[PDB]
């Protein structure tokens, strides 16, 4: 599937391999496993399928690393972004922070000089090929210009895009299970300018 | 100077407004705001105002206000992205091959002319690197500057009044994730 319960059994073959591992102890076997999370042998034996995991019993420093990899992989925010103009590079160029797991996996442009480029080491794809590289990721940042915006999204949200940052003037028509951050800089920059003059918040 | 004047009496009639009070003296103005009232009589028939209805001033500083700048630091992409994209008159920058140039028609000089250039305007816009952001701020509030749009991840020490607007990819990601993660 990955079943549901096999899903949520993951953080908790994690944190007993932590113990473990902390231990000193340089194997386990299945009926530890099952002990621990309260299943049974076969239960860990496909639960492991499933996971992708390697035994014999196992070795507490490999299934530690490896389920460490998966709850990464799992708990992990990779972001999409689309238009890789002055906005976009910068972005591009941003450092996140250790401590914080969201990265720029990919962007997306339409200019030949762009597509097949690595900016700040994340590589630009032709547009056309967005269906092919989106699976999982769940969030997308757009710089594009706002005349392009609407059938990008269209595109991203029927690839399984649940929350966008549209850096964009245009205003975005979503289904309602989408959130939508909209940062129109000229209109922060005339808020601020506003605020100065009148003491209150510009409308909108 | 009557144009400096207008914002103090503008202000303090929107506090008095939100009050209930539709007329004010010249000498209940001048206790408030410490200009004197012979002044006060002077501007606010300059205002055609014809004690004050308070209404029609507030009115009258409200339209004139939104009837008659910007300033621009660090021209990089942000900044490139920002002219490109209330007009900015000026920008700043320390690369010696952008300063004295134009991008985006504004017009970019060096960073060390920064107090002699900025006289009037009141809002900067902040697209340098954030190691520079801090010592940058402190040149632009002791210039008068009023209101910063801090478009770089330093958190800006500045006095209460100054006016900052922070537009940070990480901060703004973080609150959707954390929608994303809860609220489906
Ligand atoms: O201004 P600026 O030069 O920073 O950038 P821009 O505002 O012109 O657009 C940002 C980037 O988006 C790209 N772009 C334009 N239309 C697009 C589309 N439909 N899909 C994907 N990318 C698109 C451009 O090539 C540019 O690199
Ligand atoms: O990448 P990128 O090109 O956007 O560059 P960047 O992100 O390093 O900086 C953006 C712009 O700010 C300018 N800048 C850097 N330090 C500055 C300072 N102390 N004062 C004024 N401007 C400064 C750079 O020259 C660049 O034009």
């Amino acid at each position: 599937k990955i079943p549901q319960a096999t899903a949520k059994r993951l953080p908790l073959y994690y944190r007993f391999l932590k113990n473990l591992h902390a231990s000193g102890k340089q194997r386990v076997s299945s009926a530890e496993l099952s002990d621990a999370v309260k299943v049974d042998s076969a239960t860990i034996r496909r639960d492991f399928s499933y996971f992708g995991a390697l035994g014999k019993g196992y070795n507490v420093d490999y299934l530690l690393s490896f389920f460490r990899k998966t709850l990464d992989q799992d708990e992990m925010t990779d972001v999409i972004l689309i238009g890789v103009g002055n906005l976009g590079t910068a972005f591009l160029h941003y450092n996140f922070t250790k401590n914080n797991n969201t990265k720029i996996s990919m962007a997306f442009d339409i200019n030949e000089s762009k597509i097949g480029t690595e900016v700040g080491g994340v590589p630009v794809y032709n547009l056309d090929d967005l269906e092919q590289h989106v699976k999982d990721e769940s969030v997308a940042i757009l710089t594009v210009p706002a005349v392009a915006a609407q059938s990008i999204t269209d595109r991203l949200v029927a690839l399984g895009i649940k929350g966008i940052l549209n850096f964009t003037p245009a205003r975005l028509n979503v289904p309602e299970h989408i959130r939508i951050h909209h940062i129109d800089l000229a209109v922060e920059l005339q808020s601020l300018v506003y605020f100065l003059k009148h003491y209150s918040v510009l409308e909108e």
